[PDB]
């Protein structure tokens, strides 16, 4: 993911591609004119083309292109299918997990002493730099990094173009001390894990000139490790089963549909993934896209087979004149058959922020297969961005949690929006985090980007924007404050 430059301007991007690039050279950057948006800058026939990428929280929408779950997936697609030939690599270490910009020597040592373990390392500014590594069962070693004529070195040997290149080299080739100590750079220092009681202090330091952005962009740089196979969703027979062509379930976590019509060559596919905390069917989730008219039967087959008793719908059926999800439930008191599944809508209960629908699901032909499915439909989420206060979402997640908990042997909770990655990802992450505080008390350890990285290894692009990332912190804070 080196083609992503987090701090360059449109002008710097232009001069970078014209002087250091060639025809086919490209890079991507956060937009300066529109904060929260992105630009893909491509060099074609001696000139630079700037392509807008918009993300309001549901997906990356390339102007004159397609819709994608991540920026790395967008790039992989155009590099394997305006030509994107050569990534123009970024040397700026700001989004590295190990880089701590302006951190003092005293602060670095206490961080490695209180939070470190064998192989824990960080890099701080001294225009020189310091590499600090902890070794043992223990001691901290400091390695000076000289910057001489735009190149970096540890006072001998190779001279690197960037700090990333130097760190990568000494990770594969560890430095050995005179008396035999191997300075192993096993993992970056974990500085994101906080005690749940200390959330207000972290939210305060992240809100200062913001820190939320640096933490979120360091998380985004790591998405290139999550380019897992999505082959089943690419099969010809499964193409019209996807709301967005390029937003596909990972094959290793996808919901596999069994007992399908024997006359149907392919009846095992749904654009849905199992999401397991720390990767029990109960405390599990199914993140899925909003139903298409041709996937409504597959959706009820999925709900039935998984023994799900609770559905969370986080979108209105229609938003900004566009279909986000088709009505997959009957009108109040009506009974509908969706293929071999039968659904009765028993009652509809309206609250301020959401609607609750009591649905009775069963298989046609078998009376004793009947179970109540509780559908919680959040209706107040803004068309763009996140709510200004997390109170509404928290009361909703509390209700959903109590329903799931009261049901013996309940299957995973089904969570869906439009693409089933943005709002869906945000609801699932908040709910994982809150469940840790429920089970272990306010005196517990939480790590927001670790939790998101784990959920993202099970479905592409879970939690889409920095606004959602910030919302997760604000929701966890509010839960703890009212505790
Ligand atoms: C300029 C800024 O200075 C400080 C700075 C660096 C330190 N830091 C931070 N941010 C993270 N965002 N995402 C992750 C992340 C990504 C992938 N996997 C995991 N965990 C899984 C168990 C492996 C995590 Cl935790 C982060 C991480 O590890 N760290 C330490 C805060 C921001 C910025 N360079």
């Amino acid at each position: 993911r080196r083609w992503f430059h987090p701090n360059i301007t449109g002008v710097e991007a232009e001069n970078l591609l014209l002087t250091r690039g060639v025809d086919g050279s490209f890079l991507a950057r956060p937009s300066k004119s529109n904060p929260g948006d992105f630009t893909l800058s491509v060099r074609r026939n001696g000139a630079v083309t700037h392509i807008k990428i918009q993300n309001t929280g549901d997906y990356y929408d390339l102007y004159g292109g397609e819709k994608f779950a991540t920026l790395a997936e967008l790039v992989q697609y155009y590099m394997e299918h305006i030509e994107l030939k050569y990534p123009l690599n970024c040397a700026d270490p700001t989004s590295e997990r190990w880089f701590h910009g302006h951190l003092s020597g005293k602060e670095a040592e206490k961080l490695l002493t209180e939070k470190g373990k064998h192989g824990s390392f960080l890099v701080r500014e001294s225009g020189d730099f310091v590499l600090s590594v902890r070794t043992g069962d223990s001691k901290v070693t400091h390695v000076m990094i000289r910057c001489q004529e735009l190149k970096y070195d540890v006072g001998g040997g190779e001279r690197f173009d960037s700090l990333t290149d130097l760190v990568e080299h000494y990770k594969k080739n560890p430095m050995v001390e005179t008396l035999g100590t191997v300075l192993q750079l096993k993992q970056p220092l974990n500085t994101t894990r906080i005690n749940a009681a200390e959330i207000e202090s972290r939210v305060r330091e992240l809100s200062k000139l913001q820190g939320f952005w640096e933490e979120f962009e360091t998380l985004q740089q790591q998405e290139c490790k999550l380019l897992y196979s999505r082959k089943e969703g690419q099969r010809q027979e499964n193409k019209n089963k996807n709301r967005y062509k390029n937003i596909l379930p990972f094959d290793h976590t996808r919901v596999v549909l069994h007992d399908g019509d024997p006359n149907e060559p392919v009846s095992d596919y749904i654009n849905a993934n199992i999401i397991m905390p720390e990767f029990k069917p109960k405390k599990s989730y199914i993140a899925t896209q909003g139903c298409l008219q041709n996937t409504v039967n597959d959706f009820w087959r999925m709900v039935f087979q998984e023994n799900s008793r609770v559905i969370v719908m986080t979108t209105k059926e229609v938003e900004r004149g566009k279909s986000k999800c088709v009505k997959y439930w009957p009108d109040e008191y009506a009974l509908k058959e969706y293929g071999v599944m039968r659904v009765r809508n028993v009652k509809e209960s309206a609250a301020h922020d959401y609607t609750l629908r009591e649905l009775k699901l069963s298989k046609v032909g078998q009376g004793n297969t009947e179970r109540t499915v509780w559908q919680y439909h959040f209706r107040t989420w803004p068309d763009h961005g996140v709510p200004s206060d997390p109170g509404g979402v928290l009361d909703f997640l509390e209700e959903v949690h109590h329903k799931q908990e009261s049901i013996m042997d309940a299957g995973p909770v089904v969570v869906h929006c439009s693409a089933g990655i943005g709002r869906t990802g945000t609801f699932i992450v908040i709910d994982i985090l809150i469940d840790i505080i429920r089970e272990k008390g306010v005196d517990c350890d939480i790590d927001v980007p670790k939790t998101i990285q784990m959920v993202r290894s099970q479905r592409s692009g879970m939690v889409q924007t920095e606004a959602q990332y910030r919302f997760i912190y604000m929701a966890v804070q509010h839960y703890i404050e009212t505790l």
